[PDB]
């Protein structure tokens, strides 16, 4: 009646990945580096249901901040019933400016996908009847339904990756290269199939959460209704790896912080360049594919190599920052790379950086 547990096929750089993404302490220190009351709010209770009226509430803020409704006090005290927050024991503060609002719905975006997470790791059936069972690590990388395959130092994308990294990474402490993994998440395939005919490809930056790891390689890069940002409501890169590492919050263990980065490739087609903040951007302009919030700085093109993804030429940029005179007043320091959906990405590496 005891089921054997049999032994785990994964190397120890991906072992070790799978045990952070999964981590129910990630998760609750994720959660209360946001404000939320975890006590209150444990791993096994939230549920989608509670999301979504999360939402809901904020919807009903952000109707107020734009006529005898309910106060801004009163409707932040409904979403703190639904999403409940710790600060302390004293009483949250009420929501009551865009900026605000936006931090709001990006915590519950967080929340959304450390839901999955966990309703991703629910015992099927099946497994409660067979006799034997893989290793706990065997069991949640292949819940992912994503092919990690770990990379060593002489992968032909390597040294392009690396360089990558350093060149334009923070130059007095860049991040630390571990580990990269070449992530083929099947299912991608097809839809990202669709824009093959589209050039201009690019590997770009996407930093983010540990928390939504799992979330991401199980379902790749996603616009939801209440994503927002600087550029609207799509997905954000950077072709410089410092802005994206500004995005990894990055968890201490033992005397190390430990960070995760994806490289996407984006088929960006043609692009439309702005210099100045719009947060209102569902789509780019007629006949442009993408929007870029052009940086005062860019990866240096002159220096811009190419990889061979699927029979595609990427561009990978290779090129420490340099400035560009006709962005040099632009809202933007560096660069945020825009897409409006979600067939335009397709996942390639996943860094694990200190
Ligand atoms: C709030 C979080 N957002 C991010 O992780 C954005 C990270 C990021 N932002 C950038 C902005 C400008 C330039 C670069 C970056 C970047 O590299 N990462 C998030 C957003 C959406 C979701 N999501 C999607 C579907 N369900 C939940 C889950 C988490």
């Amino acid at each position: 009646s005891m089921k054997r547990v049999q032994p785990c096929s994964l190397d120890p750089a991906t072992q070790k990945l799978i045990t952070n993404i999964f981590s129910k302490e990630m998760f609750k220190n994720t959660m209360a580096l946001m404000d939320l009351d975890v006590k209150k709010m444990p791993l096994g209770k939230l549920s989608k249901q509670q999301i979504a009226r999360g939402f809901e509430a904020l919807e009903a803020l952000e109707e107020a901040l734009k006529d005898g409704g309910q106060s801004l006090e009163e409707l932040s005290s409904h979403f703190y019933t639904v999403i409940p927050h710790n600060f302390g024991h004293s009483q949250p503060p009420p929501i009551n400016s865009p900026e605000l609002l936006q931090a709001k719905k990006d915590m519950l975006l967080v929340l959304a996908d450390i839901e999955l997470a966990q309703a991703l790791q629910a015992v099927s059936e099946q497994e409660k009847t067979v006799e034997e069972v893989p290793h706990p690590l065997d069991r949640d990388y292949q819940l992912l339904k994503c092919q990690l395959q770990l990379l060593d130092s002489g992968a032909p994308e390597y040294k392009v990756i690396q360089t990558y990294l350093e060149q334009t990474g923070s130059n007095h402490r860049c991040p630390t290269l571990q580990h990269i993994w070449k992530v083929n998440q099947e299912g991608e395939e097809d839809r990202f199939q669709a824009h093959s005919k589209l050039g201009n490809r690019k590997l770009l930056w996407h930093g983010t959460n540990m928390a939504v790891v799992a979330a991401i390689l199980t379902s790749g890069l996603r616009i939801m209704p209440h994503s927002g940002g600087r550029v609207g409501k799509g997905i954000y890169f950077a072709s410089e790896n410092s802005k994206s590492a500004g995005y990894v919050i990055g968890m201490k263990c033992g005397a190390h912080h430990v960070g995760y980065m994806f490289l996407g490739e984006v088929a960006l087609g043609r692009e439309h360049h702005i210099n100045t903040d719009n947060p209102s951007l569902k789509s780019p302009p007629p006949g442009f594919d993408s929007v870029i919030a052009r940086g005062h700085t860019e990866p240096d093109p002159t220096q811009d190599t190419e990889l061979e993804l699927d029979g595609q030429q990427v561009v990978v940029p290779q090129g420490q920052p340099v400035p560009c005179p006709e962005f040099s007043s632009s809202t933007f320091s560096q660069s945020e790379y825009l897409i409006y959906q979600e067939s335009q990405c397709r996942l390639r590496y996943l860094l694990e950086v200190h």
